[PDB]
């Protein structure tokens, strides 16, 4: 706890949040992108709406976050909050009356060899397009788009 | 008045509020979870939702948060906001259009 404490300290001693973390210009920052769907809250045929309650998994690297575990008693991984470091700013991009980032900002696991995890809770109100041809037998496809807003693929990639 | 004043100058001296308060990283954070209903505002059978207000009791124990009562006046509790403090992120799973978290 003083060494997690000293685990903190290290970390954030000269850390800059604003700043894609990568140790060298040219590369690349891989993030693997992954829905979790919880329950589909909504759809609301009149609107042409979705509500779906997900859990987007995150997981990149931040190569100023790595620590060896043997010289603070054998730490493997650490709880963060998330509103302290970078993370890649991906947004629905057909969104409709509702939020484009994640909002909650849970903590993030982050590990001794700078992978971080992070997994918020969202609620996503996206616009779908509605075919009620064969209702009440209808088959909805409703899509939901996301991407990062500032980076392009030469500095944020997903997977 | 000033018991307390100086109680929490020193609590707060080197506090850091992200770190989980265990004096020894084997140990695990018991979390005495209750709630407390206080009134069932709706239950919306056309939206398949229930609308509950309740108080979330939580009670853990704190490290480095212990004093001698007899070095500061004999104050044996005081009140501190609670975002100065670490806190169990306890949340509701199954949330729908509504808020995961506390917030007040
Ligand atoms: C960054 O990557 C480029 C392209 O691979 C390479 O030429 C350059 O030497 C790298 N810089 C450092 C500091 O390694
Ligand atoms: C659903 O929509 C997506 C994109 O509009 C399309 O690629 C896919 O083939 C569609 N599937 C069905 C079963 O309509
Ligand atoms: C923490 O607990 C473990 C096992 O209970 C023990 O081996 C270790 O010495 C303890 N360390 C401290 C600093 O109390
Ligand atoms: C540079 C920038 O802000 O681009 C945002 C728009 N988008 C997602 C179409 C690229
Ligand atoms: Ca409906
Ligand atoms: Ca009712």
């Amino acid at each position: 706890a003083h060494a997690e404490e000293r685990l903190l300290k290290k970390l954030f001693s000269g850390y800059n949040k604003w700043s894609r973390p990568v140790a060298n210009i040219s590369d690349v920052v891989l993030v693997r992108f992954g829905l979790s769907i919880a329950q589909l809250i909504d759809v609301d045929e009149k609107n042409q709406m979705m509500t779906t309650n997900v859990w987007v998994k995150q997981e990149w690297h931040d190569y100023k976050l790595r620590w060896d575990p043997a010289d603070y008693e054998n730490v493997t991984s650490i709880r963060i909050p998330s509103e302290l470091i970078w993370r890649p700013d991906i947004v629905l991009y057909n969104n409709a009356d509702g939020d484009f980032a994640v909002t909650h900002l849970t903590k993030a696991h982050l590990f001794h060899d700078g992978r971080v995890q992070w997994t918020p809770p969202a609620i996503y109100k996206s616009s779908c397009s509605i075919d009620v041809t064969f209702f009440p037998f209808d088959q909805q496809n409703c899509t939901m788009k996301f991407g990062s807003w500032t980076y392009d693929k030469a500095k944020i990639d997903l997977v």
